[PDB]
């Protein structure tokens, strides 16, 4: 049978320390039922990977939040890529894959690297930073909106709106109702910024629009894809970088290894993505009755995937609670898995790689310099404040 648990994965206590409850979720069985929200849940690597790699049984077109779009009206027009299934998902997926492709990385790498190095040097002209306010947020705010091709102003909308989106994937708790209620202004700005005239060419958004004459996407779809990049392209990377700095502070041996060989920077970042999993959870909806882990789930049921749990499953990872910058990270689900696997993962890995490389070449020590404060969000895991003293190299 399926065990029934009262754990609330969208409660502040859970956000404050999810790992005990995540173990309870893994050990209760391959498939659990969360009575708090009447949803099924999967927290082991095996089942998370199985669900992710069966997107037509466990579909996304009925929403990847708790809300089932077949039963409730979406708070915003459904995402044409995240909240779509094959075949509708194809050509937007391919378009964003070409926009955020290797070649585009070739076009943005030097700028991103210069911005990273420059921020690290600016903060060595500081010493005692809040690694969130001064580094994790500042850098992606200083590079990503430009890479999107957004006008200089209104970029401030980006952090709110993104956050809003991620709070909206959660249940109707006070975080979600907090986010959605009267968020109109952001919704306005974003809507206006997704239009071709307001996006500087050569940026990601203008390239999306540019692809509208190829027959993969139509002109009415481009603004929603620009919206997608503007919603998923900032806060996740912020929390990811904050996670990387956090780990390097908590595992000084790993910082020393990284300094010794800056070429591990990329894998360092990847390990942080596994270790903290900035995107903690995502939902699917069953399109039919389906058997998973010896249990049977009815049609039209929400299934909650615990990505961070899958990334700390001792059934899959040796020493899962240890940050190891030489760990082989292939197979982790911090970026998802399958047809929906993060189409912008090269951008995230670029930002994190160049930031951790800057730290590696320019910083000798990172020692937490105050109270660590967590940032609470229905979907995202990250830090509100990470006070550290940076000792230069
Ligand atoms: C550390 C940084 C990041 C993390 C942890 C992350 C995480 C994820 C995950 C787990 C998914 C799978 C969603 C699902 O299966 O339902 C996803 C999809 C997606 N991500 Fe990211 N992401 C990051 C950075 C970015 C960036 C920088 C961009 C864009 C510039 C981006 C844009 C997207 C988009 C558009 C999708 C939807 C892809 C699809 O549905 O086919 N993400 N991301
Ligand atoms: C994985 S977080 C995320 C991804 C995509 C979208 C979107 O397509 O709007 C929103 C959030």
């Amino acid at each position: 049978t399926i065990p029934h648990l009262a754990i609330d994965p969208f409660s502040l206590d859970f956000f404050d320390d999810p790992y005990p409850d995540q173990q309870t979720l893994r050990d209760a069985g391959p498939v659990v039922y969360l009575d708090k929200w009447n949803v099924y849940g999967v927290a082991r690597y095996a089942e998370v990977h199985a669900v992710l790699n069966d997107p037509t049984t466990f579909c996304s077109s009925r929403g990847v939040g708790l809300s089932d779009f077949k039963k409730e009206k979406p708070w915003r027009p459904p995402s044409l890529i995240l909240e779509a299934d094959p075949p509708a998902h194809t050509r937007p997926r391919a378009v964003l894959s070409k926009v955020l492709s290797p070649a585009t990385m070739k076009t943005i790498r030097d700028g991103f690297a210069a911005a990273a190095d420059a921020k690290v040097d600016e903060l060595l002209q500081r010493g005692c930073i809040d690694a969130i306010a001064d580094l994790a947020e500042a850098y992606p705010l200083s590079v990503f909106p430009d890479a999107m091709g957004l006008k200089q102003e209104g970029r401030e909308h980006l952090l709110p709106y993104a956050g809003l989106v991620f709070n909206a994937f959660g249940p109707p708790n006070e975080l979600r109702q907090t986010a959605i209620e009267r968020s109109a202004p952001h919704q306005a700005y974003v809507n206006e910024q997704c239009q071709r005239p307001n996006l500087a060419p050569g940026g990601f958004g203008a390239c999306i629009h540019a692809f509208t004459d190829t027959g993969e996407i139509t002109p009415d779809e481009a603004p929603l894809l620009v919206r997608s990049l503007l919603s998923a392209g900032l806060d996740a990377t912020v929390n990811g970088i904050g996670a990387a700095v956090y780990c390097l502070a908590r595992f000084p041996g790993e910082l020393q290894r990284l300094r010794s060989d800056p070429t591990l920077a990329r894998n360092a970042f990847e390990e942080a993505v596994r270790f903290e999993s900035p995107v903690q959870t995502f939902f699917r909806t069953t399109t039919r009755e389906v058997e998973l882990g010896g249990a049977v789930i009815g049609e039209g049921e929400k299934v909650l995937m615990f990505l961070g749990s899958a990334n700390r499953d001792p059934r899959r990872w040796s020493d899962p609670d240890l940050y190891d910058i030489t760990r082989k990270t292939s197979g982790h689900v911090g970026f998802g898995s399958g047809v929906h696997m993060c189409v912008g993962q090269l951008v995230a890995r670029l930002e994190g790689e160049v930031m951790l490389s800057a730290l590696a070449r320019k910083v000798a020590a990172i020692d937490i310099d105050g109270p660590v404060k967590r940032r609470f969000n229905n979907t995202l895991r990250g830090l509100e404040s990470l006070p550290v003293k940076l000792t230069p190299a």
